[PDB]
């Protein structure tokens, strides 16, 4: 009946036999071969964790959070089916992730930019395919139930929630608060495995929440803890997720996948669920260990061998554009002028890689503790909202960061591309003195 | 002939006999009876630690850091005597702390305002008496070495450093960076004992620093870690150090010390070292259990019995002043108006307590990382200071935050003076509807 | 009403309003000044915790355990009244501890050996006085319920459990198994504060237990966890509790209390609860800082100054008896021949101290004795006992250890007393060569 | 030059540039695709770590320890070459590990028992190939240094260590104490990743040791800490390393490997370095993601399919032999009685699996604390001594060598039936009329 999974983050998690059925499926077990942080493992060797174990924690969190809500608020009318759908939604929210997680999206964009593929779109396809091949374990699931699970995976804004337990949309994919149990898991899981520390305490948000006004409301004593949630995500982005060598290795993995695409048809595995079953991170080993004499795979094997020998794409120069010049930036425009500068004075454009780095705290430029409602235990008083002049705390110095990083495929000539970077910056942005991150 | 002391933060601490004899002085062992966090133990039962164990950690960190500097930079001319002086400075930096730690500094502030007594001065007096009664253990120290220890304890600004190893002044009492091993210990110690998490890693700061420009410079990779030093301290202030009930219990202690002062001469103990040797946290127990029928001591026991019954001074409300009204504030000027407001409607002044809270991200109002010089293991020309864009992270919204907190010695008139605080706020130099802490 | 208290081991413990009424009493608040490990703080600086916080954890653990039992086994009939009794028993079990915890028990044994006093008896008396002094609290409990609480504080053998929830006797003071939530707290709290590690995990024993056969049964997969409970207690005794310098300072505190006993009536405070409320660890400070001219206070003050100066009683030698000579041992007899040996061939007998050390793993019982198990894998309701032939794990080399440790009050001579010990061993025991620990 | 690598166990690890060139070889980076705990990840999802990160820590600890010895005991004569040699042994001590670690040894033994191939032999084979294909990075090593490095990986008894710094054999593969920095790392790394606790503190063992009598001696105050090293490893075996379902999936992987061997020739990979370079855990995916219709491949594909659907081999029962009955026991002889009993009154023997579990507190039935020499800081004149019941009392295993007979079934419908045959064959093998198995109540 009930199962028990030992996890370093959540301890011992209990899953009912109903949950276990969807777990013991080739669709979900596929997540064991998909790394949670992609190429971070190649810079932070502790980041070996996969999306499989992360999804178990989100399902455990969502099930127990909704179970606490149902039992403490019996007048809410939340049914057993509502608890089952939110548990399946949490369990299958990352089912559609591809090899190296978000990097597969960039790969498919570079290959088929018109398909507009995204990982949670594949989550819908994989969820349906699991229900088709294992309809026995989903006998109790209705057609309106099946769409409920899919709508919770993607999340809905507070205006288009409907009448099917609107607070349940705050659990897995939060569009109003961005405070969800999925973030509770990976923030702590990645912190644990990267060997990093965090102040945010998700257990207090797990137990000291409540449902009011069709939304999950939190104790007003937890306001600074909610601050530390997005602070942990901000710090994780600034310390590990956006590491420069990790991005250089990311572009090498892309060039390898592109080269091996015509023979293996990697960018086509997303068209069929049967083909997506076999797509995971082991594709890198398949290319590496391929003995074929195809010039595509030979180029792809060379890039993979370059990873193993640490002969990676080197960094050239970085530039943070000021907020005053943010309006003039354009990814396609800045790429053309830079490549023209290499073509005019320099070498081939094949060497240079123009990378864009967008760091957004919260939702765009929105402050923390926005659209979240608070309560007081003493006053059993309507939900309230704290004003900007009522609470102060730590804040990101720059809410929106625009960084134009330059990588070179060839490690021979870096100083010439570094000079060419300043030449392109002074005539696109007009700044006579481009204050690049490598100042003089 | 050394001694290894086991500690939950630093593991096995190694102490040689030259300082062990200093640790085995009744002057140092007095710190066993002075809690590190004063009255925080009454709200956080885990905060049981005292200043004695903290000072052992600081002495351990100062000795190991300076020993590494001596073993890695032989050209600095740092002697074994210089190792002794900075180690002794660390051990005795908190020697002059009184009962309930900083609570005693504000007790003497009322009783003897002209004295302007600080625990840094008592540390000098206590250190002097230590050498007076234990001159057998200070035979190799001259007055120059003695005066060096005094200066290291008080800390000196970079300009007033002299040529007696100016870099050593950054070790125990940093007046330039605020990055000292004292902060290293108690931040890790308080987090461990309070049960709160920290984002700071002091071991990295200990192992990745070098001496240059007559100061302590840090690796560029530790820039984020330096931010998390003050992040951790800020969060600790916002959650534990400045707890409202902690200050409520504080004001009770001050009142009880005031009533017992004409009988016990508590405020006079800071004048003679042999009188100060008998002054610690236990004076509350001595007053509580004393059976004398003195009228001045009767009120002290009544206040102390109020603590045991948790019939404490009740928090009423607090007001976070806006940035625009900071210059419009004056502590003594505003206290007049709430005194006049209470005698109009309500009761007498004896029930209200006005409290000022100054929360500082680092000493005073400045970003402390702007005073840290860094080095990049691509050897830069000289040690450099981080520019505006070289690094961006979590900055405080208000570097200096002023909070007007209102406490009452009567628990029944919580709403009569909650109004009078708002009427005083709205009538003093403010706004039609003040937004205090409990306004919604 | 309900209050939550942060604890570094249990996180956030919630106490109902009826529990807070007991906490907010001078009887219970007295435990704030009763160190959990007595003089261990003088060897392990991290052991600054008190009996106050330990008691909160036992109450939280006991309450949470028995409440989960009723919510999962409704057929048991465990009423809300029984939940109240076992929670109070856990909260007040250590209410009778005196200064330095168990050390005070040895002190009263040496002073009034005919009283046969124990802190449990003082815990009942402190519980009776608490109710007498607070008539407004604890209205639900009747006289029969008051007897139940006292019986749970002392514990009862399975033959005298009665007919009112006999399983509840396993929660606080377990006599048939010794597996209780009291050990769950201090094993973890002492490890945390001493800076030690343990394999035992009380949380697994908390949520995976079942009540049957009028007792508390456990999952048979936790049989090795039960092994590690008693392993952790055995390891804590062998590493911290029984430290040789800890016992040396123990005798110093005892000698000082003896001198001051006629004046201060320390050993007589266990007769009147009103006198016992002022009996806490700060009594050492009142003696140390006394200005009285009585000769015993000077003798008491001189010993305390020896503690601060670290001129402690020096450990001379220690001898472990073999199993075949255990029966030929008697504390009074071996002390006499050692005393007579010092008197004839040596110095004054006041120098030598003869200390017995008994270390029992659990008598000589096996750690899985008398605990019944249920199989969660196969759905079952019957309990079973694991035979010794179907389990194998770690086990102490010596289940019972008897050591004769000798300390001297005079550190001028040691080798002389050490020689008298060896000659007394050959005269009291038939061995010609003494297998002491200071052989070489 | 030097590089700093962040690790959750050791924090920041520094590596000199010469060590980095070995790390950045395809032979070392292959360990990124080999799980440290084999199939344990299928039971404990936190145990996702690979041999690459574990070997990084071991080389870091081995370098730190030996570097300290050279700086605190100049008179020993430990050369830079010696420090280079032991660090390389630590980095390559797991170089020849096959897919799912210890599982591959059983696959070679089952397929080719005459070879008796061990991953130390493959470690030798892949270490020689590492230097052959990267000769520019090993220019300073001579033939004797290579023999020094190779022997440090295996380890040597105290009677077989020469005069070339014999204490260094205690750093990576300790044959006298079993106290090496290999255990220092994976004991902590496995606990951190499985989500389990440990009483051992390897930091104390790293700094409170001293070399004398051609060995590594430990401070007297660390005697309890040493006991907890083997306490932690013993506890890790009883809950994680020897999990029944982990062993059940171990046999599933084996059956699928034998079934796929005629087509993929997996067992031949242990012969040529170039082929073993492609040998890692990913072969589980290549077999299940192939598309050929070979009947041998179809049999292995089904086994992998039952892994994903948790239609695994079911644990039947376990029998701990008594100490008296341990002398009268033989693996091949007891197995015949069980198959004969199942072929008599049951179904075919293809469903039953006979597994013999051997748990050692040390290496065999010796106590490793009896082979470590201790010293005293307050008595430096006193020669290093062994523990001789003088303050030597702690927790020891009841059986220093635990022998367990476990039965697995390939079909879950015959669990109760095979359970009877296990007790039947137990009665006709041992002189025990009523055997008390694991599931007997
Ligand atoms: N070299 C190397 N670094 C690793 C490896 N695994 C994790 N890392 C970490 O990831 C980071 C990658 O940086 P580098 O390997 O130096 O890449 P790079 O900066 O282009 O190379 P350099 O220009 O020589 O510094 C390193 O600093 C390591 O801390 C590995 O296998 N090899
Ligand atoms: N001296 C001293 N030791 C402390 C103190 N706090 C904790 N300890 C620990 O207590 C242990 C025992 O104290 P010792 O000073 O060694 O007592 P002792 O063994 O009788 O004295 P010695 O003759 O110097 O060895 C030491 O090893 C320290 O690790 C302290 O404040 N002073
Ligand atoms: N009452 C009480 N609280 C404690 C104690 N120890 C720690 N605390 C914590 O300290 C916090 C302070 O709250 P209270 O003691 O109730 O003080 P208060 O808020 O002024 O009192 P109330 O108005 O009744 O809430 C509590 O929330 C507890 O979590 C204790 O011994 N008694
Ligand atoms: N079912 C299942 N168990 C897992 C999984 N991952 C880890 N485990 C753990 O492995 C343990 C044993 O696996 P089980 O699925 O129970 O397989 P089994 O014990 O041989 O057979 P059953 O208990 O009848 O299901 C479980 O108790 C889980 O804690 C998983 O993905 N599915
Ligand atoms: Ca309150
Ligand atoms: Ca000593
Ligand atoms: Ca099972
Ligand atoms: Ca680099
Ligand atoms: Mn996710
Ligand atoms: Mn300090
Ligand atoms: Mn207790
Ligand atoms: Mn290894």
């Amino acid at each position: 009946k009930s199962k028990r999974i030992q996890d370093p983050i959540h301890g011992l998690m209990e899953f009912d036999n109903w949950i276990v059925k969807f777990i013991d499926t080739e669709h979900f077990q596929r997540l064991r071969s998909i790394k949670q942080l992609g190429t971070t493992y190649y810079v932070y060797p502790g980041a070996s964790h996969n999306r499989f174990e992360h999804c178990l924690g989100v399902a455990y969190l969502a099930h127990s959070l909704v179970k606490r809500i149902r039992e403490t608020q019996h007048d809410l009318g939340c049914s057993d089916k509502d608890l089952k759908c939110v548990t399946l939604a949490a369990l299958c929210h990352d089912l559609g992730h591809g090899p190296f997680s978000h990097l597969f999206e960039v790969f498919i964009k570079m290959r088929r930019p018109d398909r507009k593929w995204t990982h949670e779109e594949a989550s819908i396809m994989m969820f349906d395919d699991l229900l088709k091949e294992h309809k026995e374990i989903a006998y109790d699931l209705d057609d309106e139930d099946k769409l409920f699970i899919k709508d919770l995976i993607t999340g809905k804004k507070p205006e288009d929630t409907g009448n099917r337990s609107p607070y349940l949309f705050d659990v897995v994919a939060n569009k109003r608060n961005s405070i969800d149990v999925d973030k509770f898991d990976y923030l702590a899981r990645d912190c644990y495995y990267l060997g990093m520390k965090s102040v945010f305490d998700f257990s207090r948000l797990m137990n000291y929440s409540r449902v009011s006004d069709d939304q999950i409301t939190y104790d007003f004593k937890e306001s600074y803890n909610i601050y530390e949630l997005f602070h942990t995500r901000y710090s994780l982005h600034k310390k590990a997720y956006n590491h420069r060598v990790g991005k250089a290795i990311d572009y090498m993995i892309l060039d390898a996948l592109i080269a091996a695409d015509p023979v293996l048809e990697i960018s086509k595995s997303i068209d069929k669920p049967s083909e997506y079953l076999k797509m995971d991170d082991t594709i890198l080993n398949r290319i590496e260990y391929s003995d074929s004499d195809d010039p595509d795979l030979k180029k792809s094997k060379e890039i993979i061998r370059r990873i193993r020998k640490r002969d990676l794409y080197k960094f050239v120069d970085e530039f943070l554009v000021p907020k005053d010049l943010k309006g003039k930036f354009e990814k396609d425009k800045i790429t053309k002028i830079i490549t023209d500068q290499l073509e005019h004075d320099g070498l081939k454009k094949e060497y240079v890689i123009v990378d864009i780095l967008i760091l957004n705290y919260g939702k765009k430029e929105e402050n923390p503790i926005d659209n979240v409602k608070f309560y007081d235990k003493n006053q059993p008083l309507k939900v309230f909202k704290l004003e900007s002049s009522q609470v102060s705390y730590l804040v990101p110095e720059l809410f929106e960061e625009l960084n134009i990083r330059i990588f070179t495929r060839n490690r021979d000539k870096i100083k010439q591309i570094r000079k060419c970077f300043k030449e392109s910056l002074t005539k696109f942005f007009g700044i006579p003195e481009p204050k690049t991150y490598y100042t003089r």
